[PDB]
C-alpha cells in the first residue's frame, strides 16, 4: 500500500462521504469528518482545519457560479471578518495560556480582566503615554483588548480614560458603533492629519498601532513593535484594507484588499515566510486572505502534505466556492483574463488525478472513491470523467473482478467495488467494455460484456477473434488454444443458462466451434471422426444431390464463415485423398466425393479460390 496512516484516514472518510451520498441519507459535512483526522497528527493539522472550517464558513448566494460568489463585495468582506474572528480568538488563546498556563485550567473571565492578568506576565516600559486604568498603560490595554476582539472591552479602558485621551475617546465611539469598524470619511481624515501631525514619531507604540488600526493609515507601516509575528501582521493589515473604491475617498495612503493580497503572494512569497521549515503558516498566509486556489496550489507542492492541500480542496469544491480552470490541460494554478486581480484558477481535475496517480496501482479501491468526485466533470470530448478514469483503471490494471464484479459459472455476479456507487452496475461494465473495445482489446471486451450480461456483443466480438484461428493448430500455449477454451467455457455457460444472442451471430458462434472441433480431429489425425463431423456440419456436399441447397445456404452464411471455406475444402479433400489410399465400390463414391467438393467449389466465391481450386483438382487427379 502506498497510503500512509494520515493518507489512509482520510480516505476512509471519503468513504463515509461517498456512502452517504450514494445512499441518499443526510450527508455530514466533508470538512468534519476531515478535521477529525487531525487527531492522528500535529497542532498544526487541527489548526489548519480550524481555518478553513472557520474561512469557508460564509454566506454564498445558492445556484450561482463560484466566480459570481467569489468576487462580490459581501462575500470578500464577509472572508474579512472571518479572518480577523480566527486571528482575535486565537490570540485570545494565546492569552489564556499565559495567564493560566494552558486552556485546560481556563474553566472564562472577561477581556478587560484577562488582559489585566496578561499584562502582568507581558509588561512587568517608558515611552508609554497618558498614564494608566487601573494599574496598566491605558494604550496597552486597549491595544491588546482589540488584539483580542474585545472593542466593548477597549471601550470601557476608553471610558476610564477621557481625560488625557482627548477627541480619541468620540474617535473609538463613532469606529466602535460603526458597522463595518470603519470611520466616516470626516473623522478619519481628521484623526489621519492628528497622527501625522502629532502622534508620528511618538513614544508609545501601543498608542501608534491603535490610531492607525482605527484610522486604517500608514498602511505601509507594520507597528512591527507590538505587532511582532506573522498572525499580528495578517491582523494589522486585515483591520486595514479598504475593499473597493467609492470614488470620494482619497486614495493616498489606502491599502486595497487586492494589493495586500498581491503583497503576500508575489512581493513577499515563499521564501520570506521560510517555508520549507513552517509551510502551515504560508498556508495560513493565503487562506486567511482568502487566495484558497493558491493556498492549495502551494501546499500541493509539499508532497509530504499533499493529502491535506487535496482534501481542503474537496471540501472548497463541495461547499461551491472553489474557482477551477475551465481546461483540464491548464497548469495547477492559472487565471483566467477576466477574473479580477487575485482571484485564482485551481485545476482540480488535475490536482486530484496527480494525487489518485501516487496510489491507484496499490490502492484501486480508494482510487475509486475519489473519481466519484468528478462524476459531473467531463472531458474535452464530453465523456464522464468518472466514467473514464474507472474504465482506464479496470482497463490498465486489469483487476476485472474486485473492480467490476466476477461473472460465476452460474451466471450470478460477485459484486464489487463499483457495486458501492449504483445499484444499475450493468451500463457501467458495458461502457468499460466498449472502451477496451475501441482499444482494440476485443478479448477483455468480451468478457466484460459477458460480466453485463450482453451476449450479442460477447459472441460479435467472439466470432471475431476464432474466425482467424479456425484452421490452426490448437498447439498448448497457443492465441488458438486460450481463445477456443474461453469460447467452450461461454458456449457451456450459455447452453447451460440458456442465453443466446440474436440468430444470425448466435449459429455463427456454434457454427465457428463445431469446425474448431472438425480441425482438431482433423490435425490428431482422427481422419474419420473428421469426417463424421463435417458430414453432420452439412456444410459442405458430398453427393451432387446436394450440392445447390449447399451453394444456397452458403450466401447467407457470415464472413467469419465464408472466410474459412478454403481450409475446409483442403482437410476435406486430403480426408477423402488419405481414406483413399488406405483401401489400396468403395473408390466410386470415393471419387465422387472428391468431384462434389470441386464441383461446389466451382460455383462460390472464396477467398483463395483459385490456389484453392488448383489443390483440390491436384488431389483428384490421384484418385482417379
Amino acid at each position: 500500500s502506498s497510503l500512509d496512516n494520515i493518507e489512509m484516514a482520510y480516505a476512509r472518510q471519503i468513504y463515509i462521504y461517498n456512502e452517504k451520498i450514494v445512499n441518499g441519507h443526510l450527508q455530514p459535512n466533508l470538512v468534519d469528518l476531515c478535521a477529525s483526522v487531525a487527531e492522528l497528527d500535529d497542532k498544526s493539522i487541527s489548526d489548519m482545519w480550524t481555518m478553513v472550517k472557520q474561512m469557508t464558513d460564509v454566506l454564498l448566494t445558492p445556484a450561482t457560479d463560484a466566480l459570481k460568489n467569489r468576487s462580490s463585495v459581501e462575500v470578500r468582506m464577509e472572508f474579512v471578518r472571518q479572518a480577523l474572528a480566527y486571528l482575535e480568538q486565537s490570540y485570545k488563546n494565546y492569552t489564556l495560556v499565559t495567564v493560566f498556563g494552558n486552556l485546560h485550567q481556563a474553566q472564562v473571565p472577561g477581556t478587560y480582566q484577562l488582559v489585566r492578568s496578561f499584562l502582568n506576565i507581558k509588561l512587568p516600559l517608558p515611552g508609554l503615554q497618558d498614564g494608566e486604568v487601573e494599574g496598566h498603560p491605558v494604550w496597552a490595554l486597549i491595544y491588546y483588548c482589540m488584539r483580542c476582539g474585545d472593542l466593548l472591552a477597549a471601550s470601557q479602558v476608553v471610558n476610564r480614560a477621557q481625560h488625557q485621551l482627548g477627541e480619541f475617546k468620540t474617535w473609538f465611539q463613532e469606529y466602535m458603533n460603526s458597522k463595518d469598524r470603519r470611520l466616516s470619511p470626516a473623522t478619519e481624515n481628521k484623526l489621519r492629519l492628528h497622527y501625522r501631525r502629532a502622534l508620528r514619531n511618538n513614544t508609545d507604540p501601543y498608542k501608534r498601532a491603535v490610531y492607525c488600526i482605527i484610522g486604517r493609515c500608514d498602511v505601509t507601516d507594520n507597528q512591527s513593535e507590538v505587532a511582532d509575528k506573522t498572525e499580528d501582521y495578517l491582523w494589522l493589515k486585515l483591520n486595514q484594507v479598504c475593499f473597493d473604491d467609492d470614488g470620494t475617498s482619497s486614495p493616498q495612503d489606502r491599502l486595497t484588499l487586492s494589493q495586500f493580497q498581491k503583497q503576500l503572494l508575489e512581493d513577499y512569497g515563499e521564501s520570506h515566510f521560510t517555508v520549507n521549515q513552517q509551510p502551515f503558516l504560508y498556508f495560513q498566509v493565503l487562506f486567511l486572505t482568502a487566495q484558497f486556489e493558491a493556498a492549495v496550489a502551494f501546499l500541493f507542492r509539499m508532497e509530504r502534505l499533499r493529502c491535506h492541500a487535496v482534501h481542503v480542496a474537496l471540501v472548497l469544491f463541495e461547499l461551491k466556492l472553489l474557482l477551477k480552470s475551465s481546461g483540464q490541460s491548464a497548469q495547477l494554478l492559472s487565471h483566467e483574463p477576466g477574473d479580477p486581480p487575485c482571484l485564482r484558477r485551481l485545476n482540480f481535475v488535475r490536482l486530484l488525478m496527480l494525487y489518485t496517480r501516487k496510489f491507484e496501482s496499490t490502492d484501486p479501491r480508494e482510487a475509486l472513491q475519489y473519481f466519484y468526485f468528478l462524476r459531473d466533470e467531463k472531458d474535452s470530448q464530453g465523456e464522464n470523467m468518472f466514467l473514464r478514469c474507472v474504465s482506464e483503471l479496470v482497463i490498465e490494471s486489469r483487476e476485472f473482478d474486485m473492480i467490476l464484479g466476477k461473472l460465476e459459472n452460474d451466471g450470478s455476479r460477485k459484486p464489487g467495488v463499483i457495486d458501492k456507487f449504483t445499484s444499475d452496475t450493468k451500463p457501467i461494465i458495458n461502457k468499460v467494455a466498449s472502451v477496451a473495445e475501441n482499444k482494440g482489446l476485443f478479448e477483455e471486451a468480451a468478457k466484460l460484456y459477458d460480466l453485463a450480461k450482453n451476449a450479442d456483443k460477447v459472441l460479435e466480438l467472439m466470432n471475431k477473434l476464432l474466425s482467424p484461428v479456425v484452421p490452426q493448430i490448437s498447439a498448448p500455449q497457443s492465441n488458438k488454444e486460450r481463445l477456443k477454451n474461453m469460447a467452450l467455457s461461454i458456449a457451456e455457460r450459455y447452453r447451460a443458462q440458456g442465453i443466446s444472442a440474436n440468430k444470425f451471430v448466435d449459429s455463427t458462434f456454434y457454427l465457428l466451434l463445431d469446425l474448431i472441433t472438425f480441425f482438431d480431429e482433423y490435425h490428431s489425425g482422427h481422419i474419420d471422426r473428421a469426417f463424421d463431423i463435417i458430414e453432420r456440419l452439412k456444410l459442405v456436399p458430398l453427393n451432387q444431390e446436394s450440392v445447390e441447397e449447399r451453394v444456397a445456404a452458403f450466401r447467407n452464411f457470415s464472413d467469419e464463415i465464408r472466410h474459412n471455406l478454403s481450409e475446409v475444402l483442403l482437410a476435406t479433400m486430403n480426408i477423402l485423398f488419405t481414406q483413399f489410399k488406405r483401401l489400396k465400390d468403395r473408390d466410386s463414391q470415393l471419387r465422387s466425393q472428391a468431384r462434389t467438393l470441386i464441383t461446389f467449389a466451382g460455383m462460390i466465391p472464396y477467398r483463395t479460390s483459385g490456389d484453392t481450386n488448383a489443390r483440390l483438382v491436384q488431389m483428384e487427379v490421384l484418385m482417379n
